[PDB]
């Protein structure tokens, strides 16, 4: 029987759930009939970016008739539970997106599964532990009393936008991560300039990859056409905006959110899309100015790294895409995964 605190045993037996992996895989209108989560891998989901990135490449030059038969090819890698079908055409920037998405959070599953089936099978220890050993991180709950706590409380509490007020947020607990090397691979981004405080929202499906890897980059074969600002690590100064990328819904209203330390540095300040393969010389980040940002006032520090924690004011920039802002790196080692929150999202819809 497991020796860990309640908090770390709920939220292990949370990421290693087979049935939200299976879940999550029907909200992508997937056919587990045909691709259940046993016979899913790395080369299949590679396989099918590449035919992705073929699509992409027809969408760009502009026919009906061609495109048919590289939808199809995508639709014979990843089966969709469709019966007899005639699947829909994949015929435009946005599916290419919204498939991309897909294969993203794929690749976090088989990863989740593989963990969970790889390894030894000990009856005498508790499961909990097993899997708890298997992500390679240490988690330690954070007290709710102390000054790290009220922080990040207070960032939570003042960065939730208006345009996102069909829910509110309840912090239930707070955890201190800490990534099996990744303090050793920071190192040299650790006294870089612009180093900030930033939430990464993701489904709950994939936080044994993400804590087991870390945050990565989409793969080579991935369509650069399927992220606004290119391949990196999107992290939002917002905590409503990264708190939508949960999916959390009235019948699932428990979501997963990280606080990261980012080494920004030199930031290349975009105000549209722009699909970039790498960065400008001698800048380290992509900055999406957004139209309201944190008040750069109020903005306080957490063991060195500040944390952009005031209300949205305006940020004085026109003719801009993003209503908030947005932080992209693209070397995984300018990441070091600092929290883990556990919020429940009071929707009031
Ligand atoms: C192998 C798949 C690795 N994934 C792919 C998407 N990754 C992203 O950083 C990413 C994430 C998003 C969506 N997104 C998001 O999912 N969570 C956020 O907190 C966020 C904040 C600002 C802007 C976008 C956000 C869009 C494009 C992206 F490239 C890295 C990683 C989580």
């Amino acid at each position: 029987k497991s020796k860990l605190p309640k908090p770390v045993q709920d939220l292990i037996k949370m990421i290693f759930d087979v049935e939200s992996m299976k879940k999550a895989m029907v909200e992508y209108e997937i056919d587990l009939q045909k691709m259940p989560l046993g016979k899913l891998s790395k080369r299949q989901i590679q396989a099918a970016y590449s035919i992705l990135s073929e699509v992409q490449q027809a969408v760009s030059q502009g026919s009906d008739s061609q495109i048919l038969d590289l939808s199809n090819r995508f639709y014979t890698l990843i089966p969709h539970d469709f019966g007899m079908k005639k699947p829909p055409l994949l015929n435009n920037a946005d599916s290419v997106q919204a498939k991309a998405e897909m294969l993203d959070n794929l690749l976090d599953i088989e990863v989740a599964y593989s963990l969970l089936r790889g390894g030894s099978d000990d009856s005498s220890k508790d499961p909990i532990d097993v899997n708890y050993e298997k992500l390679k991180t240490d988690i330690k709950v954070v007290d709710r009393d102390s000054e790290e706590a009220e922080i990040i409380r207070k960032y939570v509490k003042n960065t939730h936008a208006t345009t996102h007020n069909a829910y509110d947020l309840e912090v239930i607990d707070i955890f201190k991560i800490e990534r099996e090397g990744e303090c050793q691979r920071y190192k040299p981004f650790k006294q870089l300039h612009n180093r900030r405080l930033l939430w990464h929202g993701s489904r709950t499906t994939n936080f044994a990859g993400i804590l087991s890897q870390g945050l990565r980059i989409a793969p080579p074969e991935a369509p650069v056409t399927g992220y606004m600002f290119g391949k990196g690590i999107y992290f939002a100064d917002m905590v409503s905006k990264s708190a939508n990328y949960c999916h959390t819904s009235q019948g699932d209203p428990i979501g997963l959110i990280l606080l990261g330390e980012v080494a920004l540095g030199n930031m290349y300040e975009l105000k549209h899309a722009s699909h970039i393969s790498k960065l400008p010389k001698g800048k380290h980040s992509v900055k999406g100015l957004g139209k309201t940002t944190p008040d750069p006032s109020a903005n306080i520090s957490l063991d060195g790294v500040d944390v952009p924690l005031g209300t949205g004011i305006s940020s004085g920039v026109n003719d801009t895409s993003l209503l908030y802002n947005e932080y992209i790196v693209y070397d995984i080692a300018q990441v070091n995964l600092k929290y883990l929150l556990k919020l429940k999202f009071n929707f009031k819809t």
